[PDB]
DNA sequence: TTTCGGTGGCTGTCAAGCGGG
DNA sequence: CCCGCTTGACAGCCACCGAAA
């Protein structure tokens, strides 16, 4: 009744710009079935997806609720594609008042699953402690739970030009 | 007004299993 | 076997809503 689903008519509708369940819905066949042939065969990971590849943590739900979870993933696709000009207004705006709020009182992101939600947390997990000297251009404190990979480091410093970017 | 946490539903992946070739 | 799917469970993604400033 139609074509078999192969990996380059997803890629190509993907390039199109419809996404995964939208092809699944074209083809009659279940979201996994068109990630399935993705994961397997090679599809192009988005910006977001590479950025979770360097993702420092083990997270489990609900550490996506919390807002320290969503801003440092903001900051990972700003430093991967290298501006703003991808994303939209309240990525952008949302993610200048968190680089603020981290310089001027001097946090960095500190991750250990034991943290149970709190006031300001809503998913729990996380907690802003003092910079230290070792922290160097991190925006997280490395510790015992912390995966930090070569790509980690630029993803989860500082920008370069982050002096000029607040303004 | 605008800011910013909390929230929900949608999107995508992984593991285990099933059926046909 | 292998390859393409489906279930079920879970992790992550992003704009909207409303209170607070």
């Amino acid at each position: 009744s139609r074509i078999p689903l192969t990996l380059s008519e997803i890629e190509d509708l993907r390039r199109k710009g419809f996404n995964q369940t939208e092809i699944a819905e074209l083809y009659g066949v279940t979201r996994q079935a068109v990630s399935w042939h993705k994961k397997t065969y090679g599809g192009r990971l988005t910006t977001r997806q590479i950025v979770q590849q360097n993702w420092p943590w083990d997270t489990r739900k609900p550490h996506d609720k919390s807002k320290a979870f969503q801003r440092l993933r903001d900051h990972g696709e700003y430093m991967r594609v290298g501006s703003f000009r991808t994303m939209s207004e309240d990525k952008k705006k949302r993610l200048l008042s968190w680089w603020k709020m981290l310089r001027d009182n001097d946090l960095v992101l500190e991750f250990d699953p034991s943290i149970e939600p709190y006031e300001g947390m809503a998913g729990g997990g996380f907690r802003y402690v003092p910079r230290d000297i070792s922290d160097d251009d991190l925006l997280i404190r490395v510790n015992e739970h912390t995966q930090l990979t070569a790509e980690g480091e630029l993803l989860w410093s500082w920008p370069d030009d982050i002096e000029e970017l607040l303004s």
